[PDB]
C-alpha cells in the first residue's frame, strides 16, 4: 500500500538513482536503508521507502 514506488519524490526516477548509483536493482535489493540511504534526500525516509521496495 506503501507508495514507496512513487513516493512524494519517488516514481521518476529516483529510485532508479539507486540503481544509477549501483547499475543495478539487485545491488539495491542488496542494499538495505544502509545503501539506500546513499542517494539524493534518500537516507532515512526515502531510504526506508526504498528498503521496504526490495529488502522486504
Amino acid at each position: 500500500t506503501s507508495s514507496l514506488e512513487t513516493i512524494e519524490g519517488v516514481g521518476p526516477k529516483r529510485r532508479q538513482m539507486l540503481l544509477k548509483y549501483m547499475g543495478g536493482l539487485q545491488g539495491l535489493r542488496n542494499a538495505s536503508v544502509e545503501e539506500i540511504a546513499k542517494v539524493p534526500g534518500i537516507s532515512q525516509g526515502l531510504a526506508e521507502k526504498i528498503f521496504w521496495s526490495l529488502k522486504h
